[PDB]
């Protein structure tokens, strides 16, 4: 049993490539559901989804990331585990194929006070000393027991200054994962996506997880997005971004609400239950007559598991 | 032209030998901050002046004299936040630079306003390229006479840390936070943290304190945050805190720590004497499982 939601980016519409994003989201979901169905951890299954999305040449992450001011690729990534609340993250990482891998390994290292956030050359050498190959996308996962994990990985802004680290590397901002707890009736997972130099100035992922502790998830996430992306930005333009989201609870059955929302003119997502094994994709668009920056698209389904 | 400042030079084990040194940097840091507020400067410029002085002390784990990493190099984290704009600058794993807080303050000003965080060599190249002098946890909070707030934090991190390891003093929400009054905040709040270790980052401590301090009783808000969110998921560290609101301007300040002890300094623009204090846990409380908290109030125009 298990479930996985992924996204391959929230930005400008590209019918040109819109069907390439659908294909990679599919393979990312399948990779994650195999991992789960083989009994691997949630953080492992989420890392599988992300390796696959990063490897797409069309995703601003891993291979294909935007080049910085120096015509180089510098990556950010982060992952977080719901059961342990442990976290792994890399910033400004160069010459590593799959950043999310460094971030995951940093997390498993921490689960055995180890480092949890490494950047630049420090991050690069650590990564090689731990056996990881040389030379924005996101996933959230729940396993058949209610354990959630989340992850995110970006190439950041095009022509960004060298060493410039953005939301995907930062605790609470790029992704978040938090199992049912005394104050969380729901296990929740969030992965976000930012766009343009204009970016939310909150702990977005963490905010969305707290918001999703209300009773009506759909309304709960829609109000967050309205506040953080549109509303809060006195004299600034709308914030371009996406977010994916899932919350779960036990009632021997797992209830899993799942959602995506975005102010960009579109965003391609991908989901799949282990029970059915049917991998669904869907390119979400903004409704016409709605310009990006002040409209919020939002969509979701639910899913019962064993 | 007026205001108030609160700084700290560390939260750690007690040292009677070093104790008087720590008291004197806090004293100088407040004096550097308050002079800039008499001279019309902005809050961010005042809190940076405080941090440059704390940094320079050889005895603080920040700036010159920071702990050495696993390769015996110095790699510094620092950040700064302005409460009126909510702008934010930060450096991590920064080397070759004398005052890391100066870089982080620069990244704000050069703005125009979009948040910004540079690490490692690229942070060095940015800094050298923008005039900051290349070199051979402390923090500060401040409010000015109109109630604008700002905060900063600079640290050299955990001794022998892996290179590129970045800690709480670089991380948005964790090391410092500053926010003027609005529709969410009846209060202008400013927070800076101390300590190292991961439990600062894992708890978004600075921003959480600011959020708690919108409640009515500041002492209770802080004490709730230190117990219910620090000591509960040993946890070592501290914060300084200040909060203003109009009556003319009332500013409540407090510090708190789970470490053995913590050196602070405060000062008003009206009053010319910098007060200084070593805050120690009571006999027979073990550090990391216990909390101390004190503070005062101050009235401005
Ligand atoms: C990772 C821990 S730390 O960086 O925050 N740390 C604790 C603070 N020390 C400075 C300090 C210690 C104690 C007090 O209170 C007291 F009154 F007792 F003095 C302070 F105000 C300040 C840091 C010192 O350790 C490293 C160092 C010392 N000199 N240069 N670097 C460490
Ligand atoms: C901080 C930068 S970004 O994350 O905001 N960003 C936005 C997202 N696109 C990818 C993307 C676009 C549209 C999508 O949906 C659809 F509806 F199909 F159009 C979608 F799913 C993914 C990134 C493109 O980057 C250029 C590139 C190409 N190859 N490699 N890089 C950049
Ligand atoms: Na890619
Ligand atoms: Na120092």
């Amino acid at each position: 049993g298990g479930f996985v939601l992924v996204h391959a980016g929230a930005g400008y519409h590209s019918e040109s490539k819109a069907k390439e994003y659908k294909h990679v989201c599919k393979r990312a979901c399948q990779k994650a559901i195999e991992k789960l169905q083989a009994g691997a951890l949630a953080t492992d299954a989420v890392t599988a989804a992300l390796v696959e999305l990063e490897d797409s040449p069309f995703t601003n992450a891993g291979m294909g990331s935007n080049l910085n001011l120096l015509g180089e690729i510098e990556c950010d990534a982060s992952i977080m585990d719901g059961k342990s609340l442990n976290f792994g993250a890399v910033g400004a990482l160069s010459g590593i194929k799959n950043p999310v891998s460094v971030a995951n390994r940093l997390l498993c290292e921490g689960q055995k006070i180890p480092p949890c956030f490494l950047v630049g050359e420090g991050a690069y050498r650590w990564a090689v000393d731990h056996g990881i190959p040389s030379c924005t996308v996101g996933a959230v996962v729940v396993d058949h027991e209610g354990n959630v994990a989340a992850a995110v990985s970006s190439g950041g802004l095009a022509l960004k200054h060298p060493g410039r680290v953005g939301q995907a590397a930062l605790y609470g901002c790029g992704c978040w994962a938090e199992n049912t707890g005394a104050h969380n009736p729901y296990s929740t997972a969030v992965s976000t996506s930012g766009c343009g130099e204009h970016l939310v100035r909150t702990i977005l992922a963490r905010e969305c997880s707290h918001a999703l502790q209300a009773e009506d998830a759909h309304q709960a996430l829609l109000e967050t997005m309205q506040n953080k992306f549109i509303s809060s930005p006195a004299s600034e333009d709308g914030v371009l971004g996406g977010v994916i989201v899932l919350r779960s609870c036990r009632c021997q059955t797992l209830l899993v609400e799942f959602l995506w929302s975005h102010t960009t003119e579109s965003m391609c997502v991908g989901y799949m239950s282990a029970q059915d094994g049917k991998a669904k994709t869907h390119i979400s668009r903004l409704p016409p007559g709605a310009v990006a920056g002040q409209s919020v698209a939002i969509e979701g389904g639910v899913c019962r598991l064993e």
